[PDB]
């Protein structure tokens, strides 16, 4: 949105072992260490109800989008008070470009 944008780099083997680790952009993703994304950007934070969620994400509605969601995506443990988000940031605004880039189309 905001960023340098990315050209479907290496984001796809980026979620496998940078996310797929916790989630599953995928439906049927019965859920793991964290709740089921899909198509996001545009809701107001989670999104799932049947899985049980935090007391600080959902406690946000952070609208995802795409600058927003990587703005969380690096500091997770910070914009969001009590995030179970066991991520710690990528600090590489190279790939979290690359992120969002390739996420949109995870994500759709
Ligand atoms: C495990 C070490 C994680 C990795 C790696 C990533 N995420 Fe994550 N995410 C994790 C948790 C424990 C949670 C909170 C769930 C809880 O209830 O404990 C989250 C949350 C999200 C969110 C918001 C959803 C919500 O639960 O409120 C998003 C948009 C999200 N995670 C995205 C996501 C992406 C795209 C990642 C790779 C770059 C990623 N997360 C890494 C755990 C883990």
């Amino acid at each position: 949105t905001e960023f340098k944008a990315g050209s479907a780099k290496k984001g796809a083997t980026l979620f496998k072992t940078r996310c797929l680790q916790c989630h599953t952009v995928e439906k049927g993703g019965p859920h793991k260490v964290g709740p089921n994304l899909h198509g996001i950007f545009g809701r107001h934070s989670g999104q799932a109800e049947g899985y049980s969620y935090t007391d600080a994400n959902i406690k946000k509605n952070v609208l995802w989008d795409e600058n927003n969601m990587s703005e969380y995506l690096t500091n997770p443990k910070k914009y969001i008070p009590g995030t179970k988000m066991a991520f710690g940031g990528l600090k590489k605004e190279k790939d979290r470009n690359d992120l969002i880039t390739y996420l949109k189309k995870a994500s759709e």
